[PDB]
């Protein structure tokens, strides 16, 4: 105990509670309280920054959603899990409240600490004391937090093998609810229920009318910069993606009667955006939901092929002759507008087409020499819409893709098309991200979960970040590692963004 | 009241355990106990009978979730809600278990009961005692049930109104539960957190491509026959329906060389089922998720367009020369196909096409004289395989239609195609449904629920069933009547299957 408790009379509380004895006496584990050390870690890195809260223990997290006060401290215990040759220092700290959190071993000393070496081979435990200046605090600035951090590296003597640490709880004699008014549904919950629901059955927002066929995970792709399929818990949509991807897939747009220089065939026209009609800035230029496949950075070689589109019928009730055409965004002369998620575009054909009326697309495929890595990289944008930035995992982890597979057609006509058929790749799919929000993530925690393949004989587990994407660790490099779709994602645990996945890929 | 509670000293029990003192003194609110009485109520009817368990109150429903046994009977009371001209007068009752109880208000008078007036507007109360054999519950039966009946009809014409009766329980205190190990997640929930997403961002389960644009209510309308886009809440997805659409809009078929009888340019073609390889008579004969609107009884004008079609690049890397044709079920001859929804289908165009020739379709549009009327009805369903069954509204109510626009893509050629715009509706979103999965609905309960248009100035009220289909109680007669898509769903408690809806919709 680094720091002494406080009564916590709740005098002026009205109609103070009692909860079971037997919770005091059995303790649990703490939803957000497990991680590891590697003989790689950098010293003086932060592996856990949880406050004090009733969310601490399984039962209190689940009681709290009946009320609206709590006051008490907890009583924790550390697993370590250990070794006979490894040697090093850990560090434990209780940062009082309105306190810029230091971020140095050498500032975090001089706070409440006590330092535990990994050769204690023991299970220790320490007192976490709630400080508050008020009778009881009910659900506002808890802080107090519990930072935990590594004094010393584990230069193991031996086999340099890693260390999980996991920390159990328990209320103290002194840990009291107040009024149990509020019914229900306030906040978050120890437990996620994921519907069995295998991702041959969700939607690829990146690629409708596509069944995912595949989990596609490469060495090559290390980052991401996708602006369809961006999903977060505390945002939702983010970027330009949205939660209904077939119905935004169709686009309309109006010719200018012009044509770039050099090739004359590339009519130019701009695309028609209802959610901004005027060119304001600050919102997406694009119809939200439209494609942004990349294509390349300047060549007319390839060009992706808007496949099906269509002229106006001259009287408002749809649209007449459907014909396979090709199209590309900006010029693909101009640096400044080859690439860049904007209005203007140009479709080729060598026919002249009708100025001033509009023409319906629906695009869905890709022509000239293009391959998976010339689609995968998307065409950057540039102004002052908030977008979707740019997103990279961890050393030593990779991203599971939700590839699909993406056919070819071309046509046997005067001007002709060389599509060719190709596999798209999405960062999550909304189905498995939809389900997380009537239990929301605990505050900067990941969730580790398991995807099981036949009868449960093969069991991989991924980690799934706050932003919405799965890492699998690492076994060696390949052309892409392919999982099949007949499983099931089940929940595993919470764990801290810095975890290391114990089981590997194996091949 | 009439029937006095057994002490049930739970001597078997290990770690019996103790609840909040303040839950015995607020009484909430049983979830699944609210109904209503008309005038024309069938005489010797249930009204209600519910079963006594932990979860006839909230805070017993919510804190059950953690423990294995329980033990007590609850204080139940009556809201009748009544007028100063009604006269009748109700009965409530309990009835062991294993014991045949009569469906008569004479002999139900034997049973420990309580006699309430219509115009009393007080709060009448009834303890309901735990009438158990064994030392405490656990998860078993329980019955004790609680049921309600007439004792003598509301005699009356001058009124002629609806009467809501609702019911209020609290624990006795003499109520415990045991064995609080299992930690959490072991029944259902009592309430429903719907997201707030807009109909107008949902996908169409009928017709994908095309957004919601209203939500459509019919007076002539009374029946459904669809097998796209219906869903049970036990039953998943029933039919040929699926919860991913837009992934299995695209179909595929195979030519058979041949012409029918009279049309020459109409040729013979099978669809492809990889669902049902063999042709098992207890499995769906069309693939999953493919299209099913009608087209008329027998008739060669209303013939709805396949829209895109094409053929592969007689390799398998991809298709070739998609156009625009047009096809329709079976022959329009024999009685057994001419709408029997099956693998058979035929394919207008005027050049033969070349026997064992994969050909892929992906059916948008109709063409012909066909309207909204035609499209409603869907083909007739034969065989043994599993198909979902017809629905109708209980008498007084319509149903909520979730209608979309389906535009016209013609063409001007030697034949072409005279498609004209219309509109396809479908029962129920699967995002709506889908929700409603971690939380299922209590036995034999529908779901009263608000939709709220603007900032909640108008707010009309639909009650879902376990079947997947909204109702919206009904004023008269109308030719289509539109409700704007923007708003969202928020739901507001639960009913019995007979409720009836406050609101009336004026049409």
């Amino acid at each position: 105990a680094p720091l002494p408790e406080a009564t916590s009379s709740m005098s002026l509380a009205p109609t103070v509670n009692s909860i079971d004895p037997w919770i005091f006496l059995n303790p649990t584990e703490v939803p957000g309280g497990t991680f590891t050390v590697a003989s790689n870690t950098q010293p003086g890195t932060m592996l856990l920054d949880i406050e004090i809260s009733p969310e601490l223990n399984i039962f209190t997290a689940h009681m709290f959603r009946m009320y609206a006060g709590w006051s008490g401290g907890f009583a924790i215990k550390l697993l370590v899990a250990g070794n006979a040759f490894s040697a090093g220092k850990l560090i434990v700290a209780i940062i009082p409240p309105n306190v810029q959190v230091p971020n140095s071993a050498y500032l975090l000393t001089g706070f409440p600490h006590e330092i535990l070496d990994f050769r204690t081979a023991d299970q220790v435990e320490i007192i976490a004391p709630d400080i508050k200046n008020l009778d009881y605090h009910f659900r506002g600035d808890k802080l107090g937090r519990l930072v935990v951090m590594v004094y010393s590296p584990l230069r193991s003597t031996a086999t340099d093998f890693e260390i999980e640490i996991k920390l159990l709880s328990a209320p103290l004699p002194d840990f009291k609810f107040t009024m149990l008014v509020p019914p229900v549904q306030n906040n978050a919950l120890p437990i996620w229920q994921i519907p069995p629901t295998p991702p041959g059955a969700m939607v690829n927002p990146r690629s409708p009318l596509t069944p995912v066929v595949d989990l596609y995970i490469n060495s090559s792709w290390t980052t991401c910069n996708h602006q369809l399929g961006r999903y977060t818990i505390d945002g939702g949509a983010i970027g330009n993606s949205t939660f209904n991807p077939s119905g935004l897939w169709t686009g309309t747009f109006t010719a200018e009667s012009g044509s770039v220089s050099g090739q004359t065939n590339w009519r130019i026209a701009m695309l028609d955006n209802p959610y901004n009609p005027t060119s304001d800035p600050t919102l997406p230029p694009v119809p939200r939901g439209f494609c942004d496949w990349g294509s390349g950075v300047k060549s007319g070689a390839r060009q992706h092929l808007v496949c099906f589109t269509g002229v106006e019928t001259d009287n408002g009730e749809g649209y007449k002759d459907v014909d396979a055409h090709m199209w590309d965004y900006g010029d693909d002369a101009t640096i400044g507008l080859d690439n860049t998620y904007q209005r203007q575009i140009y479709i080729s054909d060598p026919t002249a087409l009708d100025s001033g009326k509009r023409y319906i697309i629906i695009p869905m495929g890709a022509s000239g020499s293009a391959t998976d890595d010339t689609l995968q990289i998307s065409p950057n944008c540039y102004g002052s819409w908030d977008y979707a930035p740019t997103i990279a995992p961890p050393l030593g982890e990779q991203i599971v893709w939700f590839r699909s597979y993406l056919p070819a057609s071309s046509t046997s006509a005067s001007s002709g098309v060389n599509s060719v058929s190709a596999h798209i790749s999405s960062l999550m799919s909304p189905d498995l991200i939809r389900s997380a929000y009537v239990s929301g993530f605990p505050e900067g925690k990941a969730a580790l979960l398991d995807y099981v393949l036949y009868g449960g004989s093969v069991v991989e587990q991924f980690k799934m970040y706050r932003e919405g994407y799965l890492t699998a660790n690492a076994t060696g490099t390949n052309t892409g590692f392919i999982i099949p779709p007949d499983g099931y994602f089940r929940f595993n645990s919470w764990v801290s963004p810095t975890f290391v996945i114990g089981n590997v890929v194996d091949l």
